[PDB]
């Protein structure tokens, strides 16, 4: 009924800022793809992505990942309005800060340790106001983007100069770190916790309608397995994915 | 990259104040043995000793002992800064003094019973400033070099006249007494323990690396073995060896 066509999913396929969209149908948004794209967050906040194709998603829904999810406040299951528009404008020489806690993980030059192999060859869209993952070294940490010089988006290449701060500030505490565990963040392909996810879907991410509607949801859950095999991991990132507050006996 | 070229390792064989140092480079520093060098240690300290050669020491390390170490304030795995010198100068009667709680061992001449000996054909060069520890008759104990008359240091033969004291003098706190049990004072050759250094090495002995970087060190470790197999003898000779303070639940 003219709906927008857009759910939001877990993205197995391992890429920051790439999205997959449904071939059964492409001429909807018809988008040849590598093409910047709009995505609704919530508050008022947007994404830019980049989207490929898959055989094996959905025509139902859309692999993304923790970092763009993130930025958008959007969770698992959600929806946000998307809309095509094909453009894209180049900028200048992205500006760069430490986000959070997080930092003292690079000493002196921090874009040879970090920025260089990413913005290499990907023309990755990078906005105003978000934050990203680049990983090496053994640690992750991410670089606000607090003031870029055209807006409101930039696709990036190595033609620009490079400039850089490198000093901490404290990220905002309404904010869901990338550290805390996630979907991603357990391993094992079991696909046995897609079973779990079928439990805590309506529970705990749809409260209200509970007191409509007369059902049992279940109030206990066991995991079980030999030590070590992850059932923390399973409540910490179930909690973190759902916005459930985790408690802890 | 011009490194200096010395590191600091456990000695298993048996000597006071002797040096192994590797052949597959001996042009280098090139020292044909027996020829007074350099050692520099912390805090302004420097130590004095003999060199021999070992087909079974490392081209990457040096053995040396407790005696050096303790003088040096070095620890095992650290790193000294070396220099090779050949020259030593001749001295006179050198002086010496009890040091710390330790006493009495000695009735009477204490030099017969101690000294005679091991300056005997040693050519032993002492330093001012240090401690060195002598061996006999069911107890061990250490003569401090208060005064000596030529110095930086000395060689020493039996042309030279023989003063006494045998006065104690209570040690600084700071030290690390000799007695305090260390990887000499475990037997057995089990090199079991060699893998209880590779454990503990970076996190007890490196602290600050840890808050740098991501990896999980090992919080726990479980020794086993029948009652007096030196159970206790690994923790208080791991603790001491590396600087960390020994707790005892
Ligand atoms: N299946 C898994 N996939 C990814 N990481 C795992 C898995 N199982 C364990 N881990 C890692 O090892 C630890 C497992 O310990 P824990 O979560 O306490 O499991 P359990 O609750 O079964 O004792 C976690 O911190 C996690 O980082
Ligand atoms: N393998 C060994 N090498 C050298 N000395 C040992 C050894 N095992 C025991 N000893 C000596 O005997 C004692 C062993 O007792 P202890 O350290 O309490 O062992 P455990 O912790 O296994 O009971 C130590 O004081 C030590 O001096």
């Amino acid at each position: 009924n003219r709906p927008n066509r857009l759910i939001v999913d877990e993205a197995i396929n391992e890429d920051n800022s790439v999205v997959s969209l449904s071939q059964p149908k492409m001429d909807e948004l018809q988008l040849f793809r590598g093409d910047t794209v709009l995505l609704k967050g919530k508050k008022r906040r947007e994404a830019v992505c980049i989207v490929l194709s898959d055989d094996t998603c959905s025509d139902e829904k859309i692999r993304m990942n923790r970092v763009v999810r993130n930025n958008l406040r959007v969770r698992l299951g959600d929806v946000i309005s998307i809309q095509p528009c094909p453009d894209v404008k180049y900028g200048k020489r992205i500006h760069v800060l430490p986000i959070d806690d997080t930092v003292e993980g690079i000493t002196g030059n921090l874009f040879e340790v970090y920025l260089k192999p990413y913005f290499l060859e990907a023309y990755r869209p990078i906005r105003k106001g978000d934050i990203f993952l680049v990983r090496g070294g053994m640690r992750a940490v991410e670089f606000k983007v607090v003031e870029t010089d055209p807006s409101p988006y930039c696709i990036v290449a190595p033609d620009t100069v490079i400039h850089c701060e490198g000093e901490p500030i404290k990220r905002e505490d309404e904010e869901e770190s990338l550290n805390e565990v996630g979907y991603d963040d357990i391993g094992g392909c079991r696909k046995q916790l897609a079973q779990i996810k079928e439990m805590v879907e309506l529970p705990l991410r749809h409260p209200a309608l509970f007191k409509a509607i007369g059902v049992k949801p279940p109030r206990g859950i066991l995991l079980y397995g030999p030590p070590g095999t992850g059932k923390t991991l399973i409540a910490r990132a179930v909690a973190n994915e759902t916005g459930a507050f985790f408690f802890l006996i």
